[PDB]
């Protein structure tokens, strides 16, 4: 089920969803259920080149984008200007992970050389309901 996540790429992209977890409000989400969260584009602007702000925090899981990368390449189609169609994400095995986690925190964003490409924050997050 899709949510509200504010995102900032250009009303472009073609699927941008969350397996549970609610967007706008403060992103609550279930366990015992795979929370991948997403959100797809296909380059608009002109940039060969590539950047990204990902953040995903999670008890047992600390996604974290600090500059692994060199310019969102090595996640996704480096390039991306207006010539390529590519798909970022963030799978998420679910096992059980009780309600409530220890902490969370949701954010995104894909800047190639001309603007933002893509971009995704949930303002606060807490498992349980």
């Amino acid at each position: 089920d899709q949510v509200d996540v504010k995102d900032c790429a250009n009303n472009e992209i073609k699927k941008v969803m969350v397996d549970g977890c609610h967007g706008s409000d403060p992103c609550i989400i279930h366990r015992g259920k795979p929370f991948t969260l997403e959100a797809l584009f296909d380059a608009n602007q002109n940039t060969k080149t590539a950047k990204i702000e990902i953040k995903a925090s999670l008890d047992g899981l600390e996604i974290d984008v600090p500059g692994i990368d060199t310019n969102a390449c090595h996640f996704v189609k480096c390039p991306l200007v207006k010539g390529q169609q590519y798909d970022i994400k963030y799978t998420w095995n679910v096992p059980k992970i009780a309600p409530k986690s220890e902490n969370v925190v949701v954010t995104v964003k894909l800047i190639g050389d001309n603007g933002v490409l893509a971009c995704a924050i949930a303002t606060h997050g807490k498992i349980r309901d």
